């Protein structure tokens, strides 16, 4: 199944990989524009399809007082300016059923947060909003169970679903990426595009190389100019200056493996 | 060990006689709820075990939009109101949306945060703000030392009456295992919150229940059904309730009068 | 289920009063061995708990070839002979090489298969052939239902006196978690072999784990102790032994007179 | 980092073209061994991939004491001598008991420490003292940063020619997952030992092999058989032999590409 996101950007497991790349959360217009512009410049140079990613709300910080981002209303204003400035499609996450329709007016893909992937009403609200849907696979969920979420989407008329790996629970706290999961998610859901979040899955290069070599529809990436200074106990973003170096290796492997067959 | 007063005559605490949070998966009819709740009340009253009746009014996380979800909020609250009026038993239920907490708190005696939702700031705050004691289910993805953050969110909005509920940790794909070292970790990192063990969702129910009760905990969380084979995770057969509870009580009374080592 | 006669008045069985397999990590000196065992003997005699003294004569799997390995076979067996002569207690020790089994079985009353060697056909067969009861340590990588194949190898060469020993299961990197449901799976898939729980290797929280395992209803506890474990995984502080054991006996005596559910 | 010379024209190293350590589960007869080795030689030659033939002379841990164990030490070494004589290939086998190390080392070119026995001091020392390169199998219970203890044991008795072989990690009961982050950790914590990936035991063979090879490693470890379904084992299934060329051509293409890409 190939999922058409915007003109010239289509995701599919046999197609050239799509970078879903951006930042953790919207803090300001200018900072968003500058980071997005650098993503655009690099992906344009290399010839990699690109969807810009950001959250408008951090809905699950440790403290009710922790910074949560600019929020829904201002976030969608920022996304509108990004789309106008760069002609790039955008993807963002949706935490509450009531956000789905307003977000769908602006965003080109709506993401189901991993912890919320089983919540029927949220998933239905997101699926009914009429845009392609990216389902984050929670660390507690095996790859053959994601089909139920895909089915809930199809039951309310949305067949344009993508599935995003971000690791599996491995003891306490640690995540392991089972590289056999990508095919199992694809094959049990009718061939949904599979995307790999190499940021939350934690050596980013080892992991991204491993995942791209398997043969997948997309990469999911967060970046920052200075990741070590994040005001976050979240997982480290890629340092932004490393983007081109990373993506040139990804494209090289991706172009190679996408012309190699399965074993007969 | 902080103790949490649920009602007169029911108080949960890690040094106190265990409390049974028992009932059924989801509310379906007044008739069946009363049937099951009445058996729990009679057995617990006979054995002398503090009791809080448990049920969901909605199953918010089923695999299909057409899969039966239960009677829903408005009818659920009416059933709980009857359960309370007829038996004088306190009740606990789970809350899935922020806007549900206030109306639920008018009837329910304890509000539960669903496991998958434990990290969501707005839902937890709405539950905590509703002013009843809160039961936080520990997600299978969460280590026992991280639950303190959810509790702190509750404290941050004025609710210090928080209990923690164990239901297993992810062990490979699909399977859950219960780390019995987790109960003390949960308790000691949260200032001594009552710890509760869900022996149904964790899954040999007797083996697990015996093990958890022997550690010394505040409560057991249990679902039962008259015929769990032919119902559409597996509840205790309702006819085994008395036999299970008599062992739980026997072990619990023994261990709650034994100390830590020197 | 099946009972394993270890020595006169010491019999291990899942329905019988629990047996303590207790001692120390490794034999270092006669003096120290006698000091610790003497303490175990006096506490178990006082409390009325069947006792088997445990120690390795060699640490075959330590991180450097210069790391201290214990007194070794010849001297270790001499120490075990003294222990037996002086206290009249039976002893258990582990066997790392096939040719050690015959010599060890002249002195030791139970031979143990080390966890990492449990699948090695030739070692297990030599141990089973030596003619004493066998304790099989369940490796952290093995599921509870697979231990049957090791027990059958013992049976294939005429040794039907086999016990099984839980020490935890791999949980992510490095850490171990004890699945309390494993005891019954081990017992039921092996014709009811006695199941023993190593609370030491499985890991301040020795008490939580020990209470939980003893409450399931098992044949034995495996325990290592040391007078000053911090300044010496981590053994129980020896001065805590009587406190730990009095609680284990109390729980075991209670649960061993309770049935399965109807 | 470290390069281990196995024989003329065969050298394993994490920066070098990958080496195939390839063969069969156990030595059953001379002629079957020669035929299978002959097929590996033909394909590795055609493709230009360095090759070491692998086989066990004993299956030391079957479920039943009556189950077939292969030809045994004495006859196995006679078969190995003939393989070397006939094909000019180096060979690798596993050693289960201390006393087998010296006689095995007279014929074998690499001696392998079985995974379950990797912590056994006396076995590892007898293997290390035998004077040939050593392949330590990483047991599914051992974390990648702990393998350094085994390498140090080998060094303490004068053998610095050690390679480390990934076979998966325990993931719940029975299942294994391959953590693709472990390869670097094994290499960096041991002074740069060649890291090798057993795509057989670790279990979709192509997904896993593509992922591992893309990370950048010294070797692949593979068992094959003309009819794996009819194996008289309940062990993990061998690669069908007829798929060897197709698998290895993809491995070569990916390895050649990534071995000339830098760090970020």
């Amino acid at each position: 199944m190939n999922v058409a996101i915007s003109p010239g950007v289509t995701a599919g497991n046999s197609l050239p990989f799509v970078l879903f790349g951006g930042i953790n959360v919207l803090e300001s217009l200018d900072f968003t524009l500058d980071v997005c512009g650098e993503y655009v410049a690099v992906t344009r140079k290399l010839g990699i399809p690109f969807v810009f990613k950001a959250s408008f709300d951090k809905a699950n910080r440790s403290s009710i007082h922790s910074y949560r981002g600019v929020g829904l209303d201002e976030g969608l204003k920022i996304f509108a300016e990004v789309k106008a400035r760069f002609g790039v499609p955008v993807i963002t996450d949706v935490h509450e059923a009531e956000q789905a329709a307003p977000v769908a007016e602006i965003a080109d893909v709506l993401q189901v947060p991993a912890f919320l992937a089983r919540q029927t009403d949220l998933v239905v609200a997101i699926a009914k909003a009429g845009k392609p849907v990216n389902v984050k696979k929670p660390q507690f969920m095996s790859p053959t169970q994601l089909k139920h979420v895909v089915s809930k989407c199809g039951e309310v008329g949305n067949d344009r679903v993508m599935l995003c790996e971000r690791g599996s629970s491995f003891g306490y706290d640690n995540l392991v990426v089972d590289m056999l999961g990508f095919r199992q998610m694809a094959e049990t859901t009718g061939g949904c595009p599979v995307i790999f979040d190499v940021t939350h899955s934690l050596q980013v290069l080892d992991l991204a190389r491993a995942g791209i070599a398997v043969g997948i529809a997309g990469l999911f990436l967060e970046a920052h100019p200075d990741p070590d200074r994040a005001r976050c106990d979240g997982p480290s973003a890629l340092p932004l200056h490393q983007l081109e170096g990373l993506l040139s290796q990804m494209k090289a492997i991706d172009d190679l493996v996408k012309r190699m067959p399965a074993l007969e």
